[PDB]
């Protein structure tokens, strides 16, 4: 066996130690070291600057693309500079190029206190600086970046052995694998022999598929390795290094233990014989299991015992633990820290807490005493059995804070509560019970589960309903700030923000200014965030310390299905963790199992971050399994109705198809969905999808009628806003005086519209805007076929959501300045109408029906109980209530600026009749089975359209639904079939195509009078209707003795 020994070269000294008012860096040289051959270091150069942060150089080139900042000198280990300063004290800029090309990607500040002798240096390619070039010279011929893969029991995959004579799989218990001081790496090691991926692997890791594969002797002790570091080390055939790069072990951690591991379950199981708490961690050196009083002194720490077979540790004690808290004490290895590392993490599998999720709690969640009377009862109100049954699914899509923390007749202590929704005398409760009398179905929880992002301990908290001094106490940014003056003022912050508000413009954003403070140490986030996926949060409950929170959710849970008549969705987040690494608070899952449960670039190792945060890797099988097991409890323990997955994308759809498969055998009824955009991780996994998920049963939102209604897309800002009006907002037929779209654009968005009122099939026939006979696959989305469902259930049809700007700050955004505030209000129905007179699942924002503002916001997560404020006492809309944050907003001040006076607010009369428009929608919707029809052969069975191809008038969408003969059965005893007209445009537009039938205006509509959607529509004697501007009519044939001719299907 040869030794593997960094170059034959001597470790180097310092080419030049800076003298007075001077810095050195080196640039050790890979390249130039390991070649025989001299180097022309002449394109090296060093870009410089002083700015706030570094000023220590003296007369630093301005000019970016001047590169003649040569080095001084150079010898066989690289280039160096010598750097005048000015002084000798504080850190300087500095960045490596070649040309004009960084060589390292960070903007490297040499600290002259971190060295203070000012010579440094620095790799290509590397972040660090060092204090000597002989520390770099080790680093750049030691380990680097995380590139190899050992995927499963035999096979590395690693583009740095290609074509070389060693490559060996070095491995250290308890240190980090590198050279002696004699150069030789002297550690144990696995030799390597080059190989072909297999089919199994590349079937597993396709992304992977095309890196050189090297083959492991079949009898390596696995769990000897995977229990410390692992560096992949290659050589050349004298021994020499050829490259070091650490081991990313997913892979292999599932071939050898996930089948063993899934075959258990996890967590603290407690069960009267007594208690065994489990947890997966197959790389782990100890785990401890510590066991901690009400008060968290320690009591005990346990030593776990280690399964074999799985990696799963255990420890079965007596059932004298419930109520207990506690921790595993971990001993790790962390590839990020490179160390064994040594801390106390909460249960990835717990299920109850103490406030703030310090420590985690032994809980039995089949205790009485956790449940409220009368819970094992429970009975879900709405079916969801069949595809008709599913398709009735009306969503109020809502937030614990937002239906509560304004409500001045929810009891003080209850507002921003899970118990809020028990208040039965309050505003808020009663517009519910409402909205649920007229057809909403569910109700759909903003995250409920533990978040990260709310402190639990009150004393730490401060909300604007508080003393201003209160904040001042917790909040020392806001005691440092602008605002300091209003600390010892006897207002609260409330107080403060309403007079803010008057002298408050894109040029003095001030409310906003005070409120990104506010943010920091409130009450408030939408909670996309998690901290443990299968307890309660704990803020939302009045007692956060303890089991107490779960019977609070349960509570509120049987309030909404009993007592509102609703059933329950919950937003999961199974696609990120809130941190990893070793260090942070909130990271549990990557400080047990390092580098499992998160999703890492191929090369570097680094945790990615296409989601807001840590992404996750549901492609991993015990997170996979972690999710299922997670979605059970919710499922079977707190009857939850119905799941959506926060970007779902980031799942592969055989994932996602396996933990609704599970959850069927507890809940056969449940439903799954999700939003099911094309993602970025095809490359890896097929995705769960809108185009993949086609015929599955599992849901996704549908951005086509989305974008189509609203206007534009989520990806406009600035004057986009306004010119890419919706056919909600009049494009077309009402321009604003900044718009350009034509009238085929504008025909273009009705086709979508349309095809999404009959359920985004992709298969489902219509006649476009030029009168092309298409199927909805054929209709384009943005390059995309527009049509992908397979059933209308597979589709969630939308206007308005917690993310983005609401239906209301869109209208605002596009309406023509002529379009009077009367007419905004309609706007909003007509909107709203395609939705909840479509055939796809309906789903809206809470307060949609109110107006709802959130004075231009787009993304108010954490903007505050402020700008996400619903008012159900009913005096206005919460629109114009100051700026929205100027870090992501900003650059719509303009275009704020200039629209958003045109009109009044909305105040008490425009909610009230908003709310009326609303639940004359919802009515109807929930009165005839034809609007939910379920399958998609019956929606081609039965759904056609008026109005359409060239000759079309514009914005008026005409819908028909057959319960005649030529449909099959009547399902709908009082109609033989139903007209939905929505006219969009500011005429009377009048319709002959139903000239000479039977055709009458629903009841419902009729018994609103002047306050219908349809106020004012004319049916005619010869059968014609005439609808006014801005209007809904639901018209009706009436059916007779037996089933009638109906309104069949036009062949095409
Ligand atoms: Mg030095
Ligand atoms: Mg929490
Ligand atoms: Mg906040
Ligand atoms: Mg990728
Ligand atoms: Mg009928």
């Amino acid at each position: 066996d040869v030794v593997v020994r960094l170059p034959d070269v001597a470790v180097p000294g310092e080419a030049v130690q800076a003298s007075a008012r001077q810095a050195v860096i080196h640039l050790v040289d890979i390249a130039g070291i390991t070649s025989s051959t001299p180097a022309d270091y002449a394109t090296k150069n060093l870009y410089l600057w002083n700015n706030e942060t570094c000023d220590a150089l003296s007369a630093p080139v301005a000019d970016w693309n001047d590169v003649s900042t040569t080095p001084t000198g150079s010898d066989k280990y690289g280039p160096y500079w010598v750097i005048p300063l000015t002084k000798e004290s504080g850190c300087i800029n500095v960045i490596v190029r070649d040309g004009t090309n960084k060589l390292i990607d960070s903007d490297l500040r040499v600290s002259f206190s971190d060295f203070t002798d000012r010579t440094v240096s620095v790799i290509a390619g590397n972040s660090a600086v060092y204090d000597s070039r002989a520390d770099a010279f080790r680093a750049a011929f030691g380990v680097a970046l995380a590139d190899a893969h050992w995927v499963d029991k035999t096979t590395l995959l690693w583009p740095g052995g290609e074509n070389k004579p060693i490559v060996r799989l070095y491995y250290s218990h308890s240190s980090k694998v590198a050279a002696d001081s004699n150069g030789e790496f002297s550690d144990k090691y696995v030799k390597l022999t080059p190989t072909t991926v297999s089919q199994q692997v590349s079937m597993r890791f396709p992304h992977l598929a095309s890196y050189p594969a090297f083959k492991l002797p079949d009898d390596v002790n696995v769990d000897e390795l995977l229990q410390g570091e692992t560096v992949a080390i290659a050589a050349e055939s004298d021994g020499i290094l050829s490259s070091a790069t650490q081991v990313q072990t997913a892979g292999v951690l599932d071939d050898t233990y996930a089948a063993a591991a899934e075959a258990l379950s996890y967590g603290a199981q407690l069960t009267d014989s007594g208690v065994t708490f489990r947890v997966w961690a197959p790389t782990a050196q100890q785990v401890e299991l510590v066991i901690y009083s009400a008060d968290k002194k320690v009591i005990a720490s346990h030593p776990m015992t280690r399964d074999s077979a799985s990696g799963a540790w255990s420890w079965q004690g007596g059932s004298d633990l419930k109520g207990a808290f506690y921790r595993y004490a971990m001993t790790v290895y962390h590839p990020q820290s490179r160390k064994v590392e040594q801390y106390e993490v909460t249960d990835p599998y717990a299920h109850s807490l103490s406030t703030n999720s310090e420590y985690s709690q032994v809980v039995d969640l089949n205790d009485s005493a956790l449940k409220p009377e009368g819970w094992d009862g429970l009975t879900m109100p709405h079916a969801q059995k069949t595809k008709a049954d599913l398709a009735k699914m009306t969503i109020h899509e809502s937030h614990i804070r937002d239906l509560s923390a304004w409500d001045q007749t929810v009891p003080a202590e209850l507002r921003g509560k899970y118990l809020a929704l028990t208040a039965q005398e309050s505003n808020m409760v009663q517009h519910l019970k409402q909205l649920s009398a007229s057809g909403v179905t569910h109700i759909e929880l903003l995250p409920v589960f533990d978040l990260a992002t709310v402190n639990e301990f009150s004393d730490k908290v401060a909300d604007i309903q508080q003393p201003f001094s209160r904040l001042c106490e917790v909040n020392s940014a806001v005691k440092s700030s602008e605002f300091a003056g209003y600390c010892d003022s006897g207002s609260t912050v409330e107080e403060v923000l309403t007079q803010l508000k008057q002298n408050d413009s894109k040029d003095n954003p001030q409310v906003q200014a005070l409120n990104t403070l506010v943010a920091q140490t409130d009450s408030y986030n939408w909670g996309y965030d998690p901290f443990h996926y299968t307890v309660p949060e704990g803020s939302y409950a009045t007692d956060p310390e303890g089991t107490a929170r779960i019977k609070e959710f349960r509570t509120m849970i049987q309030a909404i299905k009993q007592d509102l008549g609703m059933n329950v969705i919950m937003d999961v987040v199974y696609n990120h963790t809130n941190a990893a690494g070793p260090t942070d608070r909130t990271s549990v899952l990557d400080k047990i199992v390092p580098w499992y449960y998160q999703r890492l670039n191929e090369t570097t190792g680094s945790v990615e971050s296409a989601t807001c945060c840590s992404d996750s890797a549901p492609e991993h099988r015990m997170f996979a399994k972690l999710i299922a097991d997670s979605l059970a409890v919710w499922t079977t323990d707190y009857k939850i109705d119905g799941f959506r997955f926060d970007l779902m994308l980031y799942h592969p759809k055989a994932q996602i198809l396996s933990a609704w498969e599970r959850i069927k055998a507890l809940n056969p009824d449940i439903y799954f969905f999700g939003e099911g955009w094309d993602s970025n991780q095809s490359d890896r996994f097929e995705i769960a999808s809108q185009i993949n998920l086609k015929g599955t049963g599992i849901g996704t939102f549908s951005d086509r009628l989305r974008d189509a209604v609203r206007g534009g897309g989520p990806f406009d800002s600035g004057d986009a806003l306004r010119q890419n009006q919706g056919v909600g907002s009049g494009a077309g037929v009402l321009p604003n005086e900044l718009t350009t779209l034509s009238d085929d654009q504008a025909r273009h968005l009705a086709d979508l519209t349309r095809l999404g009122m009959a359920g985004n099939l992709a298969d489902f026939v219509l006649i476009d805007k030029d009168g092309a006979v298409k199927r909805g696959s054929e209709i384009d989305y943005n390059g995309a076929p527009g049509g992908y469902a397979a059933d209308p259930t597979e589709v969630v049809n939308y206007v308005s959501k917690h993310d983005n700007q609401t239906l209301w700050d869109m209208i605002s955004y596009k309406a023509a300045q002529e379009a009077d505030l009367d007419t905004r209000v309609r706007m909003q129905a007509v909107s709203l109408a395609t939705v909840m007179l479509g055939q796809g699942i309906a789903f809206d924002q809470q307060g949609s029906e109110l107006l709802r503002s959130k004075s231009f916001t787009r993304d108010s997560y954490d903007s505050g109980d402020w700008f996400n404020r619903v008012d159900y006492s009913l005096q206005d809309n919460n629109y114009n209530v100051g700026m929205p944050r100027s870090s992501d907003d900003g650059s719509n001040y303009d275009i704020i600026a200039r629209v958003k006076d045109a009109v009044a607010t909305p105040g008490e009369t425009e909610l009230k009749q908003m709310t009326a428009f609303y639940q004359e929608l919802t009515a109807l919707r929930k009165s005839s089975p034809l609007f939910t029809l379920g399958d998609g052969a019956t929606v081609m069975k039965r759904v056609d359209f008026r109005n359409t191809g060239a000759d079309q008038q514009t914005g008026l969408l005409v819908m028909t639904i057959d319960d005649g003969m030529q449909a099959g059965a009547s399902l709908d005893s009082r109609v033989d079939g139903i007209v939905v007209a929505i006219n969009a445009a500011p005429e009377s537009r009048t319709l002959q195509d139903f000239a000479g039938t039977s055709l009458q205006l629903s009841a419902i509509q009729q018994a609103a009078g002047d306050r219908s959607l349809a106020s004012g529509v004319q049916v005619a004697a010869d059968g014609s209707v005439t609808l006014p501007a801005w209007s809904v009519a639901v018209l009706e044939l009436p059916q007779g003795e037996s089933q009638g001719a109906g309104l069949p299907v036009s062949s095409k």
